[PDB]
């Protein structure tokens, strides 16, 4: 049959790709080829339009199996060829060793770190439900797509997938259909050594529907039927148990050895001969298979053509919603949306930046429908919900609706991070956010790093940023956290000092298309600064207090900018003239012109940094660094600041020592370097 | 009854502590006081000897409820008083806002970050099982203790607890007894908004035993009976469902408001009056309660007295095992154990540091019985198992035994990290380790940071440290990871360059008593260096190649030390004389004398760092930094190094530019500072 030939083609493309690289993972591709064939036949997609908003999405959560994904994409005529497969795992190729959404056409997300993809699928499905609830009308099914996820035993062991699966079950996400590659093998051998739980019983406990396919090595009829069954269960996500043989067909099938290394050449020969292929040929693509796959593409393209006409008719009947939808699909925010951002003056009261953040969200959520977000069980602490909005919940619960805009993530930071990545991956200009304490963003590092690598414009609303939180103590107080994320490529880490800077931080976060944002926000009140503005703070770093005859410049962030300003006054009494720089985002600052950066951090003057966290990174911008490189303490916050000498007098003392240290020395900007 | 009076005393101490601080969490302490009373009555412990090795352990995983724990410890006469309770959450007190093992007598571990404590309890129970299997003999129950854990809904939502609970069920840890505070309230309100899974069904799916206590607000008889029942089930960990009212007794009981803020003064008055206490009095301790608790302490002390005699008789009957046990309880490694560390010369072959690590483990595991460890499903990749050792498994499985020394953690990095903390917390000199790829240590950041704060000598065997891993690509290649952990207080981050440095890294990791270690190890082969030794590498940083007329010093780590040595030769052809410093651990180096450090990084010479990861931190040790501050690539590793110019010629070019940049400038050691 042509179906059998397609499955063999997929298997052998994957095996040949691994062989050519002499690197990679043939086992799961061999075991999952029947399921991949069956699922892609059911999926609606256009290889010539990867961004069609009503496509079904596929996610390979077991990303090491990517030779399988690449084979599917090649066979279906995505912008990926057999020549690209021949360059699997080679420097600069479109077929990297794990899938990357930036590099691989048809890769929705970046996987390889286990557990992430299933959570991303939960986010894609969450977004689809929210999107459909927002736009669909009678006779206008603008959004009705499914989210298909493959995952393995490793993904099921990772706690992040438990978090997302509990939440997905709670959210009754009926358009999510996940497939477990039940092959009883991981790197350390049999799952009997470490993973003997009743997975199916666990998934039932989350409120998932289950379909079991006992012979997923061959029974594509049953896999197709499982999809049909899952589509009938509209109020539960479905887990399809695919009982497979890892490395099916290999001499080494059913062993850990077939997981992660190239097959022996003689093994590949016997694979080919028993499936009717030429053992002397590699990268074979039978034209029958191409033809069959092209038929399905042509049908899908006619479906998209009809969808485009549905969308045109929608814009006629619902002109307001239609224009909104068009704008979002064009990747554009509402015209002048940023006029809603709050602006402050130095005459306004002190406000904590967590509260300033609440106020921003309250103003911009009504203006920008593509903003949705939530908190990991810290809503009244992070202040992440705009009053009068509705929670994202299935209406059956009575607790919200799918048109809602506020997500109750529960105590699930890591899954929140990966779900945010999925919401961004859905597209339609979603600008989504997630609240927790800054110190517990670290629980989600696996996902945060992938936000950066994947270039997704997600936002962490990361409150309680420092020892300023006080009594909860050192288990809650960040030290290393900003250094960690600033050291990660492509993360904007905003630490706004006041009202105007907080609005600039949100302007950046919402306008972002390729850079995730972390907004480090305070528990404690901070004054409105003389000299701040959205305009200046949007440069990432700016001169707050200019002093043309400066003996020293103090560069600071967040809560320490006000401290620097108070230190300037103490220094004046000591006969020392200081300037102050505010550096609310180091990444945005770094991206400014060299001349702009030098105007902020000039040659010929010592520069002292002040920030109540790690000094790592700060030598980019300063000659000396006053930071906190030990754990915190449990007490009233002002007493902790006093203990560590983060006081106007403590800063002034260190500034004076810095001036003295450079007396008689030639000083050049920290921005200068040898290469 | 005196039991009722004790429960009221506990509740009111907790409430009064929160009131005095005007900060903290009264809800869970009110709800869990009956269970705490019942559990502590069943527990064997000595308040005057917190380290008795056969004590039952208690862990408060819902660490925000620590006013409850502190109240128990005070009532039982630990080294914690009512005067300390009056200083709850105050700077410098012994009653911080979350429990810290370093500061609080009777706090086994540091909790507050949700999910950690239950995992720590899994580790304490794992250690107890391994310890008992190692030492117990007929008529000599040296170890027979239980591990009691309280946890809440937040802990159950955190994925780390799912990981550890799956593993604990697999491991049949019958001496683990956990209690879920089933109060249906978290910070965002009812658990109906985010947490509607069938928890009990999930725990059954892991292989746990369940006991339900439907009225845990009052039914201490049933709580005691649940413990007795759990003790009869010797091959399953038990979850006891405690259905409680959060804030029981408060006017605001059963609401999120009672979770996390002080009660109103009038509320506290009515609590006191209805429980028979004086509403005008705070911190009341009825002498009846003290007496009752003292009876139980006296009985426990007689049990420990008898245990000491059992131990003396054990040493007579089993002199070898007895001496080993004594040595371990004294906190001492075997005399001259380090003579087993492998030593290399420059004539020996190149070896990857992952393989050098395997060889070290193979030599030291037979010499040091208190070493146990495992891998998160990367055993044949991390090379963490010594040939001929047995896995830690219940004997019923046929796959290992509790006397085993190698743990199959599965794909569970975060739980592995927290379980390691529990194994360390058990005591008996356990020196335990966990393998994964360095990039996925980040999945466990929540636990790693707590290793540092808790001062536990755990070790991560963190292989595949860089772009040197090659084809798996940027989702696997660390960039930010060393900077993150180096920026965390109290983490030794070893990146050994060769055989001798790898032995020094293990010497440090195994000798540690208060500092967690991460060993960053290579996939790829590295040469044995001329000038390396265990002695010199044990200083953390040392001069590898001394050049008395150096134009530049190159400081490097790990795989980049050999690169620096090759660059020195290129530079010689350009007329530039270089020295080389190897910096295998920045923390150990920092702890050396100022004079020693200056001998390695002197004044008067430019210093260039080379390490294929983030440049953050490196300005502590260098004037210019050559690092990698972008994500990696999927390709053959040497091609990636060439792409990024981490080649002898690329390093030499940057060294020459550094020399030129400082021509005519006065250069002082990067170790100098203004304050
Ligand atoms: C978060 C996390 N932890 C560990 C891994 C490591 N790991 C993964 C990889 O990294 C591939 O993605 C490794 O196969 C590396 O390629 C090996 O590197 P070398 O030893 O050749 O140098 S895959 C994996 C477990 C696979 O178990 P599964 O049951 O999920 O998959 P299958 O049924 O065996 O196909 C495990 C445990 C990961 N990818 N993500
Ligand atoms: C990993 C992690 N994530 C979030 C939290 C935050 N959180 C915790 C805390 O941090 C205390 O430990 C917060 O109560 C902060 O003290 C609040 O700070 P402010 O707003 O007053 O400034 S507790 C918690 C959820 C509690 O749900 P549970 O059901 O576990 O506990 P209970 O039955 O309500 O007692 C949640 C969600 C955490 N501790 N650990
Ligand atoms: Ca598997
Ligand atoms: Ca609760």
């Amino acid at each position: 049959s042509v179906d059998q030939k397609a499955i063999s083609t997929i298997r052998l493309l994957a095996v040949d790709a691994v062989a050519a690289a002499n690197s990679g993972h043939p086992g799961a591709p061999l075991g999952l080829a029947p399921a991949a064939h069956a699922v892609f036949k059911k999926m609606r997609f256009n290889p010539k339009d990867t961004k069609w908003i009503n496509r079904d999405r596929f996610v390979l959560s077991n990303g090491h199996a990517c030779a399988l994904l690449y084979s599917m994409l090649v066979l279906y005529g995505y912008d990926l060829t057999v020549e690209d497969l021949k360059k699997f795992r080679q420097l600069g190729s479109k077929t990297p060793g794990h899938p990357e959404n930036t590099d691989v056409p048809g890769a929705e997300v970046t996987t390889g770190p286990l557990g992430q993809g299933i959570c991303n699928g939960v986010g894609i499905a969450l977004a689809q439900a929210q999107f459909a609830a927002t736009y669909n009308k009678p006779d206008f099914p603008i959004s009705d797509s499914y989210t298909y996820v493959f995952l393995g035993d490793g993904c099921l062991m990772e706690g992040v997938s438990s978090e997302a699966s509990s939440l997905a079950g709670h959210l009754q996400l009926g358009n999510l259909i996940a497939f477990w590659d039940d092959n009883k093998i991981s790197i350390d051998g049999s799952t009997e050594v470490a993973f003997t739980e009743d997975v199916i019983a666990r998934y039932k406990s989350y409120g998932w529907h289950i379909v079991e396919v006992s012979d997923a090595d061959t029974d594509i009829t049953a896999i197709a039927a499982a999809i049909d069954e899952a589509k009938k269960v509209t109020n539960k996500p479905t887990l399809v148990r695919l009982t497979t043989t890892i490395g099916f067909g290999s001499l080494a099938q059913g062993t850990h050895g077939v997981h992660g290394a190239p097959l022996k050449a003689d093994d590949i020969k016997q694979l080919k001969t028993k499936w009717g292929f030429n053992p002397e040929e590699s990268f074979a693509v039978p034209a029958e298979v191409t033809a069959s796959y092209n038929e399905h593409v042509a049908e899908n393209q006619k479906i998209q053509q009809q969808w485009n006409e549905l969308f045109a008719a929608y814009k006629q009947k619902y002109p307001e919603l239609g224009a909104e939808l068009q704008r979002r699909l064009d990747g554009k925010l509402p015209e002048n949306w940023d006029k809603a951002l709050p602006v402050y003056t130095p005459a306004d009261a002190a406000v904590a930046t967590r509260k300033l953040s609440e106020i921003v969200l309250s103003k911009i959520i009504p203006e920008v429908p593509e903003i949705i977000g939530g908190s990991a069980d810290l809503t009244p602490s992070n202040l992440t919900k705009a009053k009068g909005t509705v929670d994202f919940q299935p209406a059956a619960t009575g607790l919200g609706d799918y048109s809602g805009r506020y997500i109750r993530y529960g105590v699930r930071e890591h899954a929140m991070g990966a779900i945010m990545n999925g919401i961004a991956a859905f597209g339609a200009n979603y600008k989504n956010y997630g609240g927790t304490f800054l110190n517990f963003v670290s629980y989600a590092a696996g996902a945060v790093r992938l936000s950066a690598l994947s270039e997704f414009p997600i936002t962490w609303v990361a409150t309680h940023d420092s020892i300023g939180l006080g009594e909860d103590g050192p288990t809650h107080q960040p030290i290393e956290t900003l250094a960690h994320f600033r050291a990660t490529p492509n993360i904007s880490v905003w630490r706004p000092a006041d009202g105007n800077e907080t609005s600039a931080a949100y302007k950046s976060a919402i306008e972002s298309t390729h850079t995730p944002h972390i907004l480090a926000l305070t528990r404690q009140n901070l004054p409105q600064l003389e000299g701040s503005s959205i305009e200046k703070a949007s440069k990432g770093g700016y001169t707050l207090v200019q002093q043309d005859k400066a003996d020293i410049i103090i560069v600071a962030t967040g809560s320490e900018v006000s401290l620097a300003v108070d230190a300037l006054k103490v220094l004046e009494g000591q006969g020392i003239k200081a300037g102050v720089v505010s550096l609310p985002d180091q990444l945005t600052f770094d991206k400014q012109s060299e001349e702009y950066k030098l105007s902020v951090l000039p040659d010929g003057v010592p520069i002292l940094s002040v920030e109540v966290m790690s000094t790592f990174g700060w030598s980019k911008y300063s000659h000396q660094q006053f930071g906190l490189n030990r754990f915190g303490a449990s007490g009233k916050a002002p007493e902790i600041f006093k203990l560590f000498e983060f006081t106007p007098e403590g800063v002034a003392e260190r500034a004076a020592k810095t001036v003295a240290f450079y007396k008689g020395k030639d000083v050049v900007s920290p921005l200068r370097s040898a290469f």
